[PDB]
């Protein structure tokens, strides 16, 4: 299992496609421990169109998204290591979500980092929590549990 | 209080494709509101969320609650004024105990049940549940801070 | 009742043309009832109208016309997605078409065709669209399935 | 009242936006009487990501839509002439549509030239019909009549 | 063949919506040249940008059109109609140069491409020539690509 | 004049919208001599949709045209400064394009920083010229001339 993994992993793995997935590319991953990613923020993107006019701020729960889908990347390598024939038969979904604190906005020219580290996992329940950074400084915090469930 | 898109147009700062309240049915100033977003299979973020199997966003679901909750903060002290809306922004700080229960799909109407947890200031917390067809699909608590815009 | 799942096996259409989100009665070489809601949150309203959103009327026929489809596939040969999926539907023709009342986000768009008269692939149904109960709109059309 | 109009001046006169302002260009205009205008169909249009896929089909109910904006153009001019100012504040209701029938399907490449002729019109009431044209051939007929009404 | 419509475009080239700049194909002489044409209407998501209210299409996508139309005289040059074979294929642009922009293009015109081969060695392929709307030339360029396997 | 731009700075400057502005922030300017600046690339941009299906490529010629809207952006400073009430009265052409080589793919989680310096300036045309680059590498060349027109 590899630390560093770009869109085109990503792809194999993650189920999201546009415009929900929130995540290109991966620099750390510790099987069973942690995970950090980022996802670049450029005025060109849909969302910006109605939040806000004139105004471009990267929505905060969106900021969660990505923080799920990288905790997501983390649990379901860190069980079946880089399988995308396996990969395209599970999905993760939220179950909780708590302790979630908006610290920084996020705008354009932004690189939002994601840090996520693993609380506690028995199976197919991942508990996740960290944060999301620009240029070192915490813009975002929260805690989640997701499920790693059959796609059917 | 009724309010429909037209209303909550004039309230609320966002815009396609992140407004996420289609109409308020009920509301009690510093108590509570009842609004809801129609779920369609035309909405753009369907496309990856996910291909052969739609499902609205959980973050979608809590997003909607918000908006319904700064909508309900913001009239309980002002009313509906599209003057004074213009000069104030409601943005979220927290939230917390957010559950998930059920799937949203194409077909639901998504109800969003917020009430003043409590306020002071220009801060307000509101929790409450997103429904469809009268069960609970989610559940969560967010703290919101009227400010000046600019 | 069918599902959006269900109806995506069926209907060729996709985003964004794919006006129905439920199937909710189906009575075969008789009649369907279905319905897709209303929501801000789509495209069309960017530009129908800025500052006024109102769904196209031209788009409740559509909705109407799919809904139509989707009797006539399953009339024709039942639940089968294998041969549904190397067909597409033509409009044909579109008559006696009335709107009353302007469908706008937060609305429950509920189709009522029934067929008129059909023979092979060719269908000609006619209804309404509803919304709370009170017709919207009314129309008549006829469409062809066709092998893609 | 000239007779060719470009887009812009479309965009000044019809209430309609993207995606659905469908006139790119009127050739001819006669007050009270006629109008010619036409829209490029292109495969770079997002309509066709859903019809269908792998089969690019302007949709036929855009293409009344199409003519009825046409109309539109035609009914306001011919009631005040070229004025962007009371424009801005008018939409246009569509209240029935008859006898319409597809006779070609339209597709990417194609020129979808509008042919309107009004029938009857009373006030804000209009009723027009002709046909859509490609490369000189009927590809629909249709009869229609729309409302201009002041936004409220 | 000489005239491909958008459902053999499809086939030969990868591009997809929202790039896919060229609609039809109305004259192809192998290893010579190619006209083709792609229409301008304003219900195209790059209009909502450039520019409000003055919808104009972008220079820099005429030349990716045309860029385009290179890549499909190129490809059908060494293999013809071949779908299957498409899909194993790849043609990188390395450079554009002489490019020149002579009158605006916008929505109600037909952006007609006009390519020839101007050198072909190896894997290299170098086209130029014009973008016309009504027989006037709008534009210009030169164009050098690469044939090579995908991956 | 500053040398820090950020997207809500270059929303008052620049013409160009979604999904055409494609530079987020400035981070380097000289008037009349150059300017540095880049556009952060996600997976989240609609371009990506078609070009290509499971290989998301940037567009060479989008980085050209980003090159040009950081061009477009240090000719107007240059010219009137931070003026947004002048900068509404104009749009940006594009007059020529040469000298360009594309060196390496640029994907998704790439900060696409752009390098141009001023060839050549007379009135409301200039020839800029320069680099686009990605972790201190060329990724792209381009020379480009524009011009700065009345919206009429
Ligand atoms: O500024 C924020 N949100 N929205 C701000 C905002 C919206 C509009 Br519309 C506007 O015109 C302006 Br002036 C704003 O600051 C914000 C600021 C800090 C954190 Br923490 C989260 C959100
Ligand atoms: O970087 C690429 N550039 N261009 C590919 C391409 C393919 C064909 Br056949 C063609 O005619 C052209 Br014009 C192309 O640009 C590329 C690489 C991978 C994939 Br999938 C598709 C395209
Ligand atoms: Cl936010
Ligand atoms: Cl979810
Ligand atoms: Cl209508
Ligand atoms: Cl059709
Ligand atoms: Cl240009
Ligand atoms: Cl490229």
């Amino acid at each position: 299992l590899q630390s560093q993994f770009f869109i085109e992993h990503i792809l194999q793995i993650l189920p999201h496609r546009y415009p929900m997935l929130l995540v290109d590319r991966i620099t750390e991953l510790q099987a069973n421990q942690k995970i950090v990613a980022y996802k670049n923020i450029t005025f060109n993107e849909d969302v910006f169109n109605g939040h806000f006019p004139n105004k471009p701020i990267f929505p905060g729960v969106l900021i969660v998204e990505g923080m799920a889908q990288s905790g997501g990347f983390l649990a379901f390598t860190s069980l079946w290591g880089f399988d995308p024939e396996i990969a395209k038969t599970k999905i993760v979904y939220f179950m909780t979500i708590d302790k979630v604190k908006f610290r920084i906005p996020v705008t354009p020219g932004d690189r939002l980092e994601y840090h996520l580290e693993v609380l506690k996992h028995k199976g197919m329940i991942w508990q996740v929590g960290g944060t999301a950074q620009v240029d070192g400084k915490v813009v975002a915090e929260a805690e989640l549990k997701a499920m790693i469930a059959e796609r059917e």
